[PDB]
């Protein structure tokens, strides 16, 4: 879904995101957010997330031009105070329903601030929706996307009953190859 992304930041803080050629169905030939610094103005704001395609940046329509050109477009506005980007947010949100009969019951997973790493095969956390690679966000109405790992674990540790949360897509997993970080605009 189309959505204007206003990232208010300082000069020399580009934005902190990685874009690639939209190889999807090609609904709108633009660049896809294949990666993100996860700390800079992009993550700080929360508007820019992985799995979204930027159509235009501050008037510069990326729709039509290749990736190399698109990257240069954003890279150009590195020393600005505001980053305007009309992008289409397409982040797959999974509903994690983790039922807990008692407080001494283990959900079966590990949460690290905003991303999931560990997961028990055939557990409650896995049964609900949680998946290794996702990005937990709205847990029972509480946004933990920018919350410490200890805090998130606490809620679930004392959330007996039926833990209902949402999970977005985290950074792209590159199996093993590709040690160097991609172009960050």
């Amino acid at each position: 879904e189309f959505k204007d992304v206003f990232i208010e930041k300082q000069k020399g803080e580009i934005l902190g995101v990685v874009i690639v050629e939209s190889g999807w169905g090609s609904i709108l030939p633009t660049v896809i957010i294949a990666n993100m610094m996860h700390g800079g103005p992009a993550e700080k704001s929360g508007k820019l997330n992985i799995g979204d395609q930027i159509m235009s940046i501050n008037g510069t329509s990326l729709v039509g031009l290749p990736l190399s050109t698109c990257q240069s477009i954003i890279k150009g506005l590195k020393n600005q105070s505001r980053v305007k980007l009309n992008i289409v947010r397409c982040p797959p949100v999974t509903t994690v329903l983790i039922r807990r009969p008692d407080l001494r019951y283990q959900l079966g997973f590990s949460v690290q601030n905003g991303i999931i790493c560990s997961l028990m095969r055939g557990g409650i956390a896995e049964r609900g929706g949680v998946r290794v690679g996702h990005r937990i966000i709205e847990i029972n109405g509480q946004s933990v996307v920018a919350t410490p790992h200890e805090k998130i674990v606490h809620i679930l540790s004392n959330a007996v009953g039926e833990i209902h949360m949402k999970t977005m897509p985290a950074a792209m997993y590159r199996l093993l190859t590709a040690q160097e970080q991609p172009v960050y605009i």
